[PDB]
DNA sequence: CAGTAC
DNA sequence: GTACTG
């Protein structure tokens, strides 16, 4: 086909940016077979490739809630006390969704240390977890988990799964980060830094030091932020609902 | 860099 | 904007 879409086939292939669609546009692939069969994939991009027509599709809010759902129970397991929350678009309330990211922290701020692995290990077991792509656990003390799954029964999809544990000190910024939107968090965290002050999905810190150039020198000190309002607070902003930061 | 997360 | 791994 022409280039315009063969770029945006091979585009939508999670792990392939422009990039790498150039580049194997110049390698003379035009199709997604070609892919497959002699293109350079990374195991992640080899994931994308197979579940290329699920990753896709939206799945319907139902569907988001019964994963959030398979994955709150497996984590209680461990303890009850865990609690999880779905984030993206669903808690912003849209009627589909692209994939669903699931939150997960304990009020008692102890109790949701190495709860991560055995999470997942547990999916693994249930056959829920199909395929892993990134795990990060150089967040700090957060733990996150890009991957697959896909609910039990006939004619499901495999859809897109992240997994995120907290602590309960940074529950409220990381809540904030991962419901979004990203028009949004860019433009909470392009605020803060007008007002000398930095917001990540781990804090919101004041006295900020910045040089002439406006680039970030010095850390400032975290601000205990116990629920999304506070934050919206020491900011000066009003507050808005998850369903008021579609933007 | 590239791709990704919101 | 902020920040992770491939």
């Amino acid at each position: 086909s022409e280039s315009v879409p063969v770029l945006e086939l091979f585009s939508n292939i999670w792990g392939a940016g422009t990039k790498t669609a150039q580049m194997w546009y110049q390698q003379g692939f035009r199709s997604l077979e070609d892919i497959r069969s002699q293109a350079s994939l990374t195991t992640q991009q080899a994931i994308g490739l197979k579940h290329y027509s699920d990753f896709l599709e939206r799945m319907p809010r139902e569907e988001a809630t019964e994963i959030e759902q398979t994955v709150q129970k497996a984590a209680q397991a461990f303890n009850s006390g865990l609690l999880c929350v779905a984030c993206g678009s669903y808690r912003r309330g849209k009627a589909t969704c692209g994939d669903v990211d699931v939150l997960i922290t304990h009020p008692d701020g102890r109790s949701h240390r190495g709860i991560f692995s055995r999470l997942l290990d547990s999916l693994r077991q249930e056959g829920f977890l199909t395929d892993d792509l990134v795990s990060q656990e150089e967040n700090g003390q957060q733990q996150k988990y890009l991957g697959v799954c896909r609910l039990p029964g006939p004619g499901r999809r495999h859809r897109r799964l992240d997994i995120i544990v907290v602590p309960y000190s940074e529950f409220a910024c990381a809540l904030l980060y991962f419901t979004g939107s990203a028009h949004f968090n860019r433009s909470m965290r392009a605020l803060a830094k007008t007002k000398g002050m930095s917001l990540s999905e781990h804090a919101l810190s004041t006295a900020v030091v910045r040089n002439t150039h406006g680039c970030k020198v010095g850390p400032g000190r975290v601000l205990p932020t116990p629920t999304e309002k506070d934050v919206f607070r020491l900011l000066g902003l009003p507050y808005r609902e998850p369903a008021e930061r579609d933007w």
